[PDB]
């Protein structure tokens, strides 16, 4: 009973004729299913993580410099020259600066210097690239027990992963058999023009053009270190308007800027490995091998108390907590609905054939009254409960 | 000489008849000044430094959350409150999450709940307010003394302060006098419709208005800790979509971001405390009580030997190096120019009054010679020391 106080609830009807009954899993979702003479299931689709990525490229969004080296010649002696030229953790720029007696050069004129900066990035961007078959929704499915606890516990659940080629496979539900799903995953991003950008913890999904025109240097995506950083020089700037010296700069963090420019793009928040990506999965499950919990069972002939008063779910629905004061050990729950007299049937029960398993473990129900006026006969003849509602 | 060697260099001339000579001296600048009986000097402008500075607002540009914390009710029990509401230091949205048996509340609906979040700020930037009537310019004057290195030193100087209210003011030279200036400070940039914001080793002058207008949370200047930051929203964020819990999340540093906005911006180098500002400042020097170095010298009358080869400046001086194997002790230095053959004079000499102080240390001089072949005579008859020049 997960979905049970689930803002976002599908209540799925059973189709009378057939077994199988297709759904639609979403995120921020949950989805009640029921059948004639099936249990009422709660499938929930967890998480869409992706497996195992491809990094592509890598950004540097913080710059670092370090060991600042230079060479200056005299004039007419041609430009200066260090073997930082050829390094590419150096950046260098030549430049002409004033020199004279004063500064070590007999003659006067605009001799050549040259400067470099040994540069490391600090922090950085992966944009990795994610596709179709690569991706494992991970589904629990939780079984209408009538569990003491069971009332919305996220915790319960069967675990199902269906993935895009393993498409259709079963699930084992304790007492209810198996229930088979074949489901197909559709998604409404194509992950062929779409970039997975990490950024420390977080995650976006951006255009692999765009991704690849940001002003930032890069490095063609590779496990354990000493990267060779492309265009340095969208971070690292050279400044001498007065020819006398000259002065090295990074450009500080560009996280900010980053976020500021992932506006309208979709947010993915990783959690460290696995990824919630948007994606409205469509199966079908196959309610066959899918048994019942016990029809073999006979009908409690005591009183049931209502344990918690009664309430009314965002959908319309109430869920009913009683203990069985009897002694009739595991037994069906009769269900007589009553339209305020006694002459038909107007609502129907979702907590499909609800069972006493213990006669010391209370057990929730959640019926579908009818509207208006209603009254409720959980029990038999001698002093059988009552619990008058009013729908709408 | 300090002048010597550089690019930007300009010769200002006496005008012969009275004393004044009215200068510009500049960042990037040197001006050599000479007059009829008058040593030459070389005036140049130092720092621009900026006194005492008020801090207006301090902007925020990196946040740091902690001690998360929060409340959240039934529904229809009003919203959920926590002291830390009323606290400054923490921003606290409100938002609705489901709520049932299962998650603690008797009660199906949407619930109430408010999170808060300790905000601290790491790095932040500063808007300072300066006005013209509050720095002081350093000028340095080195006089042509002609002394061994003195060639382009930018040390041997003798200081002045000149503040805009200290308008002019004067400077003892050694063996020389006092130099009074009369300078008038002007600068191209309203101190009145600017702010000259500060952030960590940088800093720029934009409008006060737009330095307001960012997108920062700020906490109106004042030192010795703990702010009250105003607008924190402006850095933090909260998530939820799934009404399940409320995420909180800052936006990282903005540092990059306001750089890459800080383009047109005119940069100043701050530098430990004090700034430098382009200020063409406008001067005018009384030579009056600024005497010579000694007409009671009688002319050397022995040999100079180029101690140096000869060079020519950028600008089209020369200078010369050398030593009197003499005995005379104190005495001038014979500068006679030579057209070609000994008719007239067509070259002048910027280093006025040429001296040799002692027999053991060489004597740098720095005159004009006419356009074409030119001929020198540094000293008398015997030998005396010629230096053939081809000028253009
Ligand atoms: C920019 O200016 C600086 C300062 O100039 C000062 O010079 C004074 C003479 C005086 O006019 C001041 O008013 C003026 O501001 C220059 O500096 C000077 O550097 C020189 C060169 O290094 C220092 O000269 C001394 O040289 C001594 C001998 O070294 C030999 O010289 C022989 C020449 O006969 C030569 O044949 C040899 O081959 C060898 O090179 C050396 O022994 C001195 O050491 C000193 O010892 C005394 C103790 O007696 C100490 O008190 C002193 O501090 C030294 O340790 C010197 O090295 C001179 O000291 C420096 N002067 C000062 C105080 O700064 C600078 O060079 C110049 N820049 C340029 C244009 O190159
Ligand atoms: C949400 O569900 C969990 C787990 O609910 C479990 O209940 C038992 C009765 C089985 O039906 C099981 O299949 C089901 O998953 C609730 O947590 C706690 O569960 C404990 C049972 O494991 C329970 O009792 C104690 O005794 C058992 C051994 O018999 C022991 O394993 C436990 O550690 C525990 O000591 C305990 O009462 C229950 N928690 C509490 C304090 O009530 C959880 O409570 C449910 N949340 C809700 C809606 O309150
Ligand atoms: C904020 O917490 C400060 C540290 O207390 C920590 O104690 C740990 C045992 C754990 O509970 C953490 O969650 C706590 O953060 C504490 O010293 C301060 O008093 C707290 N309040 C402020 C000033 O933010
Ligand atoms: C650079 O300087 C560091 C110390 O700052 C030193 O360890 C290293 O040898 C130098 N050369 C390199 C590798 O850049």
């Amino acid at each position: 009973m997960r979905c049970v106080g689930v803002g976002n609830r599908d209540f799925v009807e059973g189709l009378s004729g057939a077994t199988w009954v297709d759904v639609v899993l979403e995120h921020g979702g949950c989805v009640t299913t029921m059948a004639k003479n099936k249990p009422t299931l709660d499938i929930e689709l967890q998480k869409t993580e992706a497996t195992q990525l491809a990094t592509l490229r890598k950004l540097c969004i913080e710059g670092k410099i370090t060991n600042i080296t230079t060479d200056s010649r005299c004039p007419t002696q041609g430009e200066a020259i260090l073997p930082e030229e050829q390094d590419q953790n150096y950046v260098c720029k030549h430049t002409y600066v004033d020199r004279g007696w004063g500064n070590g050069c007999g003659l006067f004129g605009k001799g050549s210097l040259v400067t470099c900066a040994k540069f490391q990035c600090l922090e950085s961007i992966e944009g990795k690239i994610v596709q179709h078959e690569n991706l494992k929704y991970t589904v629990i499915i939780t079984v209408h027990t009538g569990d003491q606890h069971q009332v919305g516990n996220e915790t319960q659940g069967v675990t199902a992963e269906i993935t895009s080629q393993a498409s259709t496979a079963e699930a084992i539900l304790p007492e209810y058999g198996t229930l088979g799903l074949e489901c197909s995953p559709r998604t409404g991003l194509d992950f062929n023009e779409m970039i997975l950008l990490t950024m420390k913890d977080k995650a976006w999904m951006v255009h692999r053009q765009w991704f690849f025109d940001l002003p930032l240097p890069w490095t063609s995506g590779a496990t354990t270190k000493t990267p060779t950083w492309n265009r340095k020089e969208l971070l690292v700037t050279f400044k001498n308007a007065h020819a006398k010296k000259q002065e090295v700069v990074v450009l500080g963090s560009q996280e900010g800027a980053m976020h500021t420019a992932l506006t309208g793009a979709t947010e993915i928040q990783t959690s460290g490995g696995t990824s919630i990506f948007a994606g409205h999965l469509k199966c079908r499950l196959k309610m066959d091998k899918l048994k019942l919990k016990g029809m073999s069972y006979a009908m409690c002939l005591n009183t049931f108390v209502l344990k918690k008063e009664v309430s009314e779910t965002q959908h319309g629905t109430i869920l009913i907590k009683v203990e069985y004061k009897g002694e009739d050990a595991p037994c069906k729950i009769p269900f007589s609905t009553e339209d305020g007299q006694g002459k038909a049937h107007n609502g129907r029960l979702i907590t499909a054939n609800p069972v006493v398993t213990k006669k010391e473990e209370p057990v929730n129900i959640e019926a579908e009254p009818p509207f208006g006026e209603s009254n409720i006969v959980i029990g038999i003849g001698d002093k059988a409960l009552k619990i008058n509602w009013y729908r709408k």
